[PDB]
């Protein structure tokens, strides 16, 4: 089948029984390749590199989860299989090329191939995420969708300055209180930058908060700032304050 | 998604069935779920060929009869999730059905996309694909066999074909079955009134061709099973057309 035993599941669940109102995203969070795919015909330092996850996300969404009493959920497998951030319309839901990196594990998949990753991997991990969310809507609780990613530094041979990008869709409550509480802050801090709801990178916000009116956000990372246990605490705590602070201007 | 009596987006019947064919029926039911109302449409559309495949689900029951096979069937109408599409055709998910427009499908956002393709479309063939896994794991031979009806016109001119033998690169049960209906009192054609560039082989391409099963999609035009007996009619037809066909490949 799709998986080893070994390999477990395709979603992750942390913090299930969380008292607090955040929950916590990250599609990006696993570089794994199922052992079906072997390397995708790609090198080991396209593997081990930023193509195949967001490095620091996870890690970062952990410490976030211990200090917002939060529930994780996110994908035990690379975006480069099938990418929860994208329909399986989008041509990046399983993209052919990383970069100037082809990929020929996704040469032209035929129509079992697309099936088979968007059933193992995309609607388990949005089926999962959703299924959360009418749980706690039935008891009464707040739900605040909060998507963690990280990028890289160097994008089309242009350095990005931006440290922190605030993403947001149609609903824009939460990052504008998080964009107003960042002026004066150390960071770069920025509203759809590096990337924002024009690339197409909002998709699980327009699946999750936006049809049922929760306060939500994605956060982009520069990866660079994150590459260590120290640095990902230290952001951690920086984003806990931020983000804190404007949920409580928000309830004003 | 669905009311309580609305029910399960899959039907299956002879889930335990000896037999070696697997009967799939896409395009089974008319039924729109409460949810979506009429989808902006008329009765008459509603109860047309744009809705479902009149007989096809019927003909597939008596040939789930005759095979000792399973049957799986999709509950729920091909206007709210084309199942024999995927996603990404803009058939999946109609905002126009041959000359109806459909409005209930007009600018689908992406978590109505999401709600349809999880609730309808992924169920249905993971269905499909964990009856076939079971079966090989058994050692099991499987034979992927689809079940449509067409409908009698096209363009002002009555269609020449009766039983129409559909497939894709894996011609074998439908060459096998095409030869076995040389003579045959019905006319008996090759991909005809579609072909797979017509997006039609899309369930045989998802279960079929991985494993190279055995299979063959099944198009009878609809006047032909209008009634039980003009059913029993065609499923004794296909039941000695396709056991000889199989036969004959053994």
């Amino acid at each position: 089948r799709f998986f080893t035993e070994a390999e477990g599941k395709a979603v992750g669940v942390e913090n299930a029984a969380a008292k607090g109102d955040v929950l916590l995203v990250c599609e990006h969070a696993s570089a794994t390749i199922p052992q079906k795919y072997g390397t995708l015909g790609l090198s080991a330092d396209v593997l081990s590199s930023h193509a195949a996850w967001d490095p620091g996300a996870l890690a970062v969404a952990r410490l976030l989860s211990e200090k917002f009493h939060a529930t994780l959920v996110y994908q035990r497998f690379s975006r480069l299989v099938y990418d929860c951030n994208r329909p399986p319309e989008s041509p990046s839901a399983m993209p052919v090329k990383s970069e100037i990196y082809d990929i020929p594990g996704n040469f032209d998949l035929d129509e079992a191939e697309r099936f088979a990753r968007t059933s193992a991997l995309y609607v388990p991990f949005h089926d999962r995420v959703s299924e959360i969310i009418a749980e706690r809507q039935a008891a009464g609780r707040k739900v605040v969708v909060v998507t963690i990613h990280s990028f890289t530094p160097v994008y089309h041979g242009r350095f990005r300055e931006v440290e922190i990008g605030i993403l947001h869709d149609n609903d824009s409550r939460l990052a504008d209180a998080m964009l107003a509480g960042a002026e004066g802050a150390s960071l770069t801090v920025r509203r759809n930058d590096p990337y924002g709801p024009e690339d197409g990178v909002t998709h699980t916000l327009r699946l999750h908060a936006l049809p049922d009116g929760l306060l939500n956000v994605m956060i982009e990372i520069r990866n660079d700032l994150i590459a260590n246990e120290g640095e990902q605490a230290a952001i951690a705590g920086f984003l806990h304050e931020l983000m804190g602070k404007a949920l409580s201007s928000i309830e004003e």
